[PDB]
């Protein structure tokens, strides 16, 4: 029935939106955590550079190529903020369905 | 075509479910890795506080405000556990 | 319900857009996290050097060593196959 199918479509939309919201929220929590941890790590490394000051710093002291952090904070937060906008609007829309 | 639309709804449901499960598994893997890394980092920091014991610890020695780790593990694990339950219970 | 076909393809399109945003973000998180783990293990090699005669960092602390749990390969493959499906779609 057409009205039956309308309700199934609305119901599918409602439940997929809820699952996408759970993922957006979790991805944004991971970004916040990971960025905060990167600040802890680079502060730890500033401490190591001071302890190794005589030897030219941590990476020189170890005689190794210096590893560096790859920061995607801006891109993830922009992407997830636009996703939140879409999901929140779709969520209020389907409260009527 | 009403019958075909019904199969269409079910087909879309199946396909989205498989993609949501892929993201759920990867989010959960990322959370396990990130949480394990935070314990490594904090252990490294305890070692640095030992090395800077006479200067009052790492952050005093550097004359900086201490950076703070923001932990969301419980919230991420609960969000994803509930999402796995909904995905599984609707699987028909 | 007369435009159900348009509603269904619309839903498919919207969800595809949202899954693509989540895939890109998960994959960026994976690259950042893996890079941070390399910085952190290099930091710990420095600490093990400073504590060499004590037997390294975790012995000097009198603690069991914490270790990094790596899922890079699994995440990358999962997200590669997802991108493969989403672009086909
Ligand atoms: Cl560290």
């Amino acid at each position: 029935s057409g009205q039956q199918l309308e309700k199934g479509l609305s119901n599918l939309h409602r439940i997929v939106t809820e699952d996408l919201q759970a993922l957006e929220k979790s991805v944004s929590n991971l970004e916040e955590s990971l960025t905060s941890l990167s600040e802890v790590v680079l502060q730890n490394r500033r401490g190591l550079d001071l302890l190794f000051l005589k030897e030219g710093g941590l990476c020189v002291a170890l005689k190794e190529e210096c590893s560096f952090y790859v920061d995607h904070s801006g891109a993830i937060r922009d992407s997830m903020s636009k996703l939140r906008e879409r999901l929140e609007k779709r969520h209020k829309e389907k409260e009527a369905g």
